[PDB]
């Protein structure tokens, strides 16, 4: 076939009941995640090729960056709760990987403050049980598929994208091959 298990995607031995339709995992410590966000815009390009209104979900993971990696999963929980993902993703990625000015939870907080989130509303979210729960939910989603690598995308809790099965001679072809594969997988 044109699409084959083992090539553009792999199939989960343990299908995940009730997982989100399009599920991405990333780490602000992940170098290809940096690319996926800044260079490739994987998410937007998948969204343009999916039917309107369908849910894409994106979660942070703990297993890179030790203490700070976990701080970052909590910060991502804060961004989701406040709905400011678009405001802090680039500055968080660059703070960790480009300028390397993010070395503590306080530095992470600075990024939100600079992006115009009020100090009071940051700290309140950071400390909230709503956020504790959003941290739990990110961990659980990752756990359900024994995630050991990012960036990762899962479709309908069954299928996992295999980016290394795709052309990397050309960034634009990669992206469209990636997006087209997600579309195909969602139509199963
Ligand atoms: O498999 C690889 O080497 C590449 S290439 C890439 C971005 C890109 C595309 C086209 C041209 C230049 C760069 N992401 C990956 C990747 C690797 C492991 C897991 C997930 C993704």
């Amino acid at each position: 076939a044109q699409y084959e298990d083992g090539k553009q995607y792999t199939t989960l031995e343990k299908p995940v009941a009730g997982a989100p339709q399009v599920l991405e995992f990333f780490s602000f410590f992940c170098p290809h995640c940096y690319q996926f966000e800044e260079v490739l815009h994987i998410s937007d390009n998948v969204k343009k090729k999916l039917p309107e209104g369908v849910k894409m979900t994106k979660y942070h993971v703990n297993f890179m960056g030790g203490d700070l990696g976990k701080d970052l999963t909590q910060a991502w929980a804060v961004a989701m709760a406040l709905g400011v993902e678009d405001k802090v993703t680039v500055p968080l990625f660059e703070g960790v990987q480009k300028t390397q000015t993010i070395r503590s939870a306080s530095d992470i907080r600075d990024v939100f403050i600079n992006a115009g989130i009020k100090g009071e509303e940051y700290d309140a979210a950071w400390n909230s049980f709503v956020v504790k729960s959003l941290v739990a939910q990110q961990e659980k989603a990752a756990a359900d598929v024994q995630l050991r690598g990012v960036p990762a995308m899962f479709v309908n809790g069954k299928y996992q994208l295999n980016p290394q099965g795709m052309d990397t001679s050309n960034m634009d072809v990669f992206v469209q091959q990636y997006a087209d594969t997600v579309k195909y997988l969602s139509e199963k």
